[PDB]
């Protein structure tokens, strides 16, 4: 059931794992990198889910924000994107989101 | 004023109120047409552009993030790609869709 869904539309949890819903995290310009061993166990089970979801677009946000392309290659059609959100350093919690991103950014380097 | 990366454009609070001007510079979106961007998501075809934007799980699984501390401040970065199904009977409908948005702004009056 969670996998009949387009995968940009998949949720993942600890019953369907990042890793089932979004492949193995890595290096590639197309694949994934976010997450140390926990979230990609747990998904948005994860505990600290929230802090994390803050950062993600809404659908309007996605495509209002974002540098939309398109290009068809041997392998299929793909909706390519790219942008930046902003962090507020106005907030007290800043300095804990950073940290919290940057546990996650690139985590996979340190485990197999 | 909502964080910007969670509002919502509408005929009200448009794609330009909300998320500034169609433009070729890295930090400008550059979607949409002009009635796309007069309408957000009231514009009669945002379900079938809405169904490519991910899920917040899908956006922090699928994508190559970062982090990036400039002069405008710290900006948690995004990449990747959504693979459209060929064999939706709908894919080409959906091409032409796109096809009408991506850098629509360069056409503009
Ligand atoms: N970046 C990106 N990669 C994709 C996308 N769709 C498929 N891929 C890649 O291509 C592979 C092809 O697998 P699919 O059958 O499309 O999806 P799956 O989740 O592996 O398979 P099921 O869960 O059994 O449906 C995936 O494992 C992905 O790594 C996409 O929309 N974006």
């Amino acid at each position: 059931e969670a996998s009949k869904k387009p995968r940009q539309k998949r949720t993942a949890t600890k019953a369907y794992n990042v890793t089932q819903a979004f492949g193995r995290r890595g290096p590639e310009q197309t694949q994934g990198n976010f997450g140390d061993q926990e979230l990609i166990r747990q998904g948005t089970d994860y505990k600290h889910w929230p802090q994390i979801a803050q950062f993600a677009p809404s659908a309007s946000a996605f495509f209002g924000m974002s540098r939309i392309g398109m290009e068809v290659t041997p392998s299929g059609t793909w909706l390519t994107y790219t942008g930046a959100i902003k962090l507020d350093d106005k907030d007290p919690n800043f300095k804990d989101q950073v940290i919290l991103l940057n546990k996650h950014i690139d985590a996979y380097k340190t485990f197999p």
